């Protein structure tokens, strides 16, 4: 039978109204033999109705694939709601199911360091900046990279990853070329996350 | 339904003779009827027979795992010779087969550099010592943090990251206590790699 996909915001959309975060089921291997999908969403326990439910689209494999989208409230998702995606069809001999939210645990706020570059690291051309990111519950962060005002390119960011003490941690690392480093030029390293003030901190770092 | 995976070798075992490098081929989902489960290894088209068929166990779904593990030379598996894994069972339609092997491309040697803590760290107990590789490819590798002589406990490690050059990096943050740093002790990462010479350099760390 088919099978059922159910997708999450990202981080980014929940921390800025600006934003708009949305839960996105997907039912993939859909059959001609009934390609009638059914979706019910329920959010805690209680069944929505606000979803906005795509057409069928046939792939290549010759299979029906269809998406519902749930816009939900950036407190609601932020407040540890539950959301369960329930797709129903006459092939299978029970209706799929998934629920989703963000992962429980008691928010922790992420403390950013920055590190210049290692002494060793001057001999070559392109110097990395380290974004150390400690201490943050749960995962789901943001970081990247600004000099004055503007986003820089060239910077690679870890996933996060379970420490000892049961947070997360990260590293970010820039490369910038050996000159701008030398001039002064200030450096920047932004994370967005639940638990900071206005889900937003900045860190600089400069010769 | 019998789904099989089929493991790598660790890394740090494959660069230190003193270690079994072992290909870990590994079936799930087993039902109690029909679990006989053959295996049959093959090592670049040929065959060779130093198997060994492990124990089982028993998880909530009903089902056991047999697993089954190849012992590997050191110079076969980092020369990339393809492993394969037949895994027979009447319960399967049909013989499902899958091969590993090392990632192909020039190995390229990993720059090492120990990044002291940052000032701002040191408000709080303890602190956090970076120490990051990168420009390693292939992305197996292996990162200890050890203090004059003896090993440390307190340390976690960032999964490879793919670069921009094709090259990978991580990170080590190993937790050493206020004073430990603030005395004067010496810290060292060392990292294990295919393509450093000896397979294995180190690099300081002091205040
Ligand atoms: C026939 O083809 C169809 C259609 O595919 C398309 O058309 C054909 C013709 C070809 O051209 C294809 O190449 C082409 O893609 C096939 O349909 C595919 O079906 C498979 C399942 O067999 C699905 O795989 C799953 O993928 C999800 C993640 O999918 C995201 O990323 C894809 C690429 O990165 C992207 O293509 C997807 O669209 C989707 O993208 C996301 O979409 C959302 C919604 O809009 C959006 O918000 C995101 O931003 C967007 N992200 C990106 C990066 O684009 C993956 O989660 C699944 O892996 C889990 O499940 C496995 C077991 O099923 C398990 O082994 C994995 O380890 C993993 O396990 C999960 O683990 C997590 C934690 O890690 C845990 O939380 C989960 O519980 C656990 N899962 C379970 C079930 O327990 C899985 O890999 C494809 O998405 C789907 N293709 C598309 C395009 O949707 C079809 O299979 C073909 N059939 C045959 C018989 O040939
Ligand atoms: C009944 O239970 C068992 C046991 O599961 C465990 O217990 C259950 C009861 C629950 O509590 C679970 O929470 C728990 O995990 C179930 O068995 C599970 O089955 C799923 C899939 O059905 C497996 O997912 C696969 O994961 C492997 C990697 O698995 C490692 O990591 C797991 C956790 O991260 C860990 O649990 C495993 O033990 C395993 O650990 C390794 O063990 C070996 C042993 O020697 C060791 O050497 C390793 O070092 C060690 N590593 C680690 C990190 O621990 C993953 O490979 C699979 O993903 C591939 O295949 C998927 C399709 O099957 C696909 O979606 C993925 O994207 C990926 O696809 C491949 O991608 C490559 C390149 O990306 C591509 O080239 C390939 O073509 C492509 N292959 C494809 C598409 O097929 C997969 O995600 C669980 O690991 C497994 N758990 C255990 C413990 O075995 C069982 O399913 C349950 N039954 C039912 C009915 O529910």
């Amino acid at each position: 039978g088919p099978s059922v996909f159910l997708f999450p915001p990202k981080p980014k959309d929940t921390l800025m109204i600006s934003r708009t975060p949305e839960v996105t089921c997907v039912v993939v291997d859909v059959s001609h033999e009934d390609p009638e999908v059914q979706f019910k969403w329920y959010v805690d326990g209680v069944e929505v109705h606000n979803a906005k439910t795509k057409p069928r689209e046939e792939q290549y494999n010759s299979t029906f694939r269809v998406v519902s989208v749930l816009t939900v409230l950036h407190q609601d998702w932020l407040n540890g709601k539950e959301y369960k995606c329930k797709v129903s069809n006459k092939a299978l001999p029970a209706p799929i199911e998934k629920t989703i939210s963000k992962t429980k645990g008691q928010p922790r706020e992420p403390q950013v360091y920055t590190l210049p570059p290692s002494r060793e690291e001057m001999t070559k051309n392109q110097v990395s900046l380290t974004c150390l990111v400690k201490g943050f519950y749960p995962s789901d962060i943001a970081v990247e990279w600004e000099s004055s005002g503007q986003p820089e390119n060239n910077y690679n960011t870890t996933p996060p990853m379970l420490d000892s003490d049961g947070s997360f941690f990260l590293y970010s690392k820039l490369t910038v070329d050996k000159s701008r480093w030398q001039q002064g030029n200030i450096f920047s390293c932004s994370v967005m996350h639940e638990a900071l003030h206005n889900h937003f901190t900045q860190k600089s770092l400069s010769l």
